[PDB]
């Protein structure tokens, strides 16, 4: 039962740690780039 237990949680927590990094990657990458991109793109008004 202890083995069942540790097996069971490694199987979730590891699955999810990994799944979550990937889900999070989408969520976090957009966090920095949407706004930086708007700053840099709107800045073209000066470049013009």
């Amino acid at each position: 039962s202890i083995k069942q237990t540790r097996l069971q949680q490694l199987n979730k927590i590891q699955t999810l740690t990994r799944a979550n990094l990937q889900a999070q990657e989408e969520l976090r990458q957009k966090e920095l780039d949407l706004l930086e991109a708007e700053l840099q793109y709107q800045q073209q008004a000066d470049g013009q």
